[PDB]
């Protein structure tokens, strides 16, 4: 394998030799070099452990590192800065400053120039971190809510052009928000100019995806594969109108991207670079899990997926330092932590918690809740997790069934339980959501709906506005960046138009995936609403989470509450959250509390909490007790 020094005086053989001298002795240069020695070692590492001794590794490395310059080079100087700060402050990710939000371009503000001037209330919500769906040219009607791009570079023309991108992302800047927005890496619509290229036989763009002559090996291989949208086809792959099959993860117009192609590493390197200089801070990685085929295994997960996640990582540590990556695997809790790491993804969505906070509002149980935040919350050094109540995706109940077994609970049955729960099909449940991909071949299936919908505020249930403000208590100080799904924060319901569009019917995550509301937004500072309530109430929990360094850090310690309803934790030994599940008053004994100090100030409240005696929590009420 080559080295650092080898390919970087072949990069400046495109120079003259009278320009060769100026560009070794300038600026832009001297950062170059210096990243590409300390980070070029794992980059050929990675790639090496991928692609072996396959012949076009060397050509393709050095296609694209000539690219890396080119691109450093172009690089704005403003994220130049942002490369160097975020180069000596790792953490930045983790400190409790940091207060994302997420939604859709065309949905919360018909274009980019409308998002522009929504830039106002995100300062206002006090925001740090906005996650904009999407944007870019996709087939019209259905396209997986733009997930099926079928151009990397061409901006959505309903939303505007990248030249609006660019212009919103730098207004974000001024206003102290960090862009953030997806980096579909796994697979592209098949009307995607590669795809047609590939499918027509073009040689420049042979291997480009999955494809394969007759059911054979697709048969083969979906005896392991896992179905994602079992309502749109059955297995892993889809039929081309010649005949042969394609490798298809998700809808039928949505293929594989083949990585164990290394230009197509080259090529979607290419594709990040781009993104990269339009100053976006943060690429949410869509799909990481599959970006790996073997025949005979699930084709997720596979060393080879994070190797070359591993590999993208140090192009950015070499042309464009800012750019950090968000991890959205949804997978087993032992396979979601391994994307995350400095040198791999160092942010990535916490599924885990995420479905734990509605299974507690289900049960009242903190049982599972407490096992994940004693086991399997603490992340190594330089990385967090991202919590979140709701996205644009459906709720999937992603808990281990071994942890769940060690507490006498049965995965499969539990499930069922939870899905009957949330769709409104058990005695009792507030819950208003739908279902969403059935499977009757595994008896799995996911929820749809807003948050406010599942805890009951569709129908104006009285603790409807309490559960929204506890599942977001707990991802704002469990410690991790938040992720607030925008409408949250003014109790948006689902949207009743979905199950009638043509486009969406067969979707049911449509359902929470509503416009901006007007209505509730005109509400959300007065006291007396729905929608006043929740803002009110997370608003100031945002102000509390930001100001106060006790909720600095991603780590924390399970507090033993003693009651089966209430969870609890610690913050940096000094801030003592009690979240009551229970939708009647729940206890906390003095006993349990003897450790405590006798008074501690409630920031959620704002009343001084006597711990010498028994604690009564009212329903679903959360204290943030400053215990040091
Ligand atoms: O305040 C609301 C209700 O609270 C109480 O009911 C709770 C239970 O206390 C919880 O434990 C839970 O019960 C679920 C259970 O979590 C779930 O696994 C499933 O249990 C199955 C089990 O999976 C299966 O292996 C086998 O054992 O059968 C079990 C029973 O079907 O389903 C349970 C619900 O049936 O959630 C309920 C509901 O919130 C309290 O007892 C109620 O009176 C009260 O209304
Ligand atoms: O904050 C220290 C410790 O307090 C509680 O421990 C209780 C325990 O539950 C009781 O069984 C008894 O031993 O008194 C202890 C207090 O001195 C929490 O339960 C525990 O998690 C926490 O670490």
């Amino acid at each position: 394998s080559p080295n650092s020094q080898y390919l970087k005086t072949r990069i400046l053989d495109i120079y003259t030799p009278e320009q060769r001298a100026g560009i070794e002795k300038s600026e832009d240069w001297r950062q170059f070099s210096r990243r590409m020695d300390t980070h070029f070692p794992k980059l050929m590492n990675e790639l090496d452990s991928v692609y072996g001794n396959n012949e076009a590794l060397l050509p393709m490395l050095e296609m694209l590192l000539a690219q890396a310059w080119q691109s450093y080079s172009q690089r704005n100087s403003s994220l130049k800065d942002i490369d160097i700060a975020r180069e000596n402050n790792p953490d930045w990710i983790l400190s409790n400053k940091q207060v994302g939000g997420v939604c859709y371009v065309d949905l919360f503000a018909g274009d980019l120039k409308g998002l522009k001037d929504k830039i106002p209330y995100f300062q206002e919500l006090g925001l740090t971190y906005l996650y904009l769906m999407p944007l870019f040219k996709c087939p019209e009607g259905k396209s997986d809510g733009g997930y099926a791009v079928s151009s990397y570079r061409d901006v959505n023309p309903a939303l505007g052009t990248i030249g609006d991108l660019r212009e919103v992302i730098a207004a974000l800047h001024e206003a102290g928000i960090s862009a953030v927005v997806d980096f579909i890496f796994n697979h592209t619509s098949n009307e995607h100019e590669w795809a047609q290229r590939c499918a027509a036989g073009d040689p420049l763009f042979d291997n480009f995806y999955y494809i394969f002559p007759d059911r054979r090996m697709p048969d083969q291989y979906d005896r392991t594969l896992r179905e994602i949208f079992p309502d749109q086809h059955p297995g892993g792959f889809s039929q081309l109108e010649d005949g042969r099959w394609v490798w298809t993860t998700f809808n039928s117009f949505q293929w594989d991207l083949n990585y164990s192609n290394p230009w197509v590493f080259r090529a979607m390197a290419g594709e990040m670079l781009f993104l990269a200089n339009l100053g976006v801070d943060i690429l949410r990685m869509d799909a990481v899990a599959f970006i790996w085929k073997q025949m005979g295994t699930s084709c997720e997960n596979l060393p080879q997926a994070h190797a070359l996640i591993r590999a993208f990582n140090a192009v950015m540590r070499i042309a464009a330092p800012a750019v950090f990556f968000k991890s959205q695997a949804i997978v087993h809790p032992d396979q979601v932590v391994q994307y995350i790491g400095q040198d791999e993804c160092q942010i990535g969505y916490n599924p885990l918690q995420m479905a734990l906070l509605w299974n507690t509002l289900a049960t009242r149980e903190v049982n599972l809740l407490h096992q994940a935040l004693t086991y399997r919350h603490n992340l190594p050094e330089h990385t967090a997790w991202v919590n979140y109540v709701r996205s644009h995706d459906d709720i999937g109940w992603t808990f281990a069934d071994e942890d769940a077994a060690y507490l006498g609970i049965s995965g499969y049955d539990h499930r069922q339980f939870l899905n009957r729960f949330f769709v409104n099909r058990f005695d009792g449940s507030f819950a208003r959501g739908v279902p969403f991909q059935y499977n009757p071949s595994t008896g799995d299936c996911r929820v749809s709906g807003t948050a406010a919908a599942l805890v009951g505020l569709a129908q104006d249930d009285p603790h409807a506005v309490d559960r929204i403000k506890l599942l977001y208590s707990i991802a704002l100080s469990t410690g991790g960046l938040p992720l607030i799904y925008l409408g949250d924060e003014v109790g948006t319901l689902n949207d009743d138009d979905w199950s009638q569009d043509s486009n969406k019917s067969d979707d049911s995550r449509w359902a929470h995936r509503p416009r901006y509301n007007e209505a509730l937004y005109a509400q959300r500072n007065d006291p007396s609403t729905a929608a006043g309530q929740i803002y009110q109430g997370l608003r100031h929990m945002i102000a509390v989470r930001q100001s106060n360094p006790r909720f600095d850090g991603g780590r924390l310690v399970t507090f033993n509450t003693n009651n089966k309803h209430i969870i609890g934790y610690i913050r940096n030994n000094a801030l003592l959250a009690f979240g009551n599940f229970s939708e009647y008053p729940q206890t906390v004994t003095a006993h349990t509390l003897q450790a405590m100090p006798f008074k501690a100030h409630d920031l959620i409240g704002g009343k001084t909490v006597s711990l010498n005696q028994d604690l009564t929590l009212q329903p679903y009420q959360v204290m943030w007790l400053e215990i040091a």
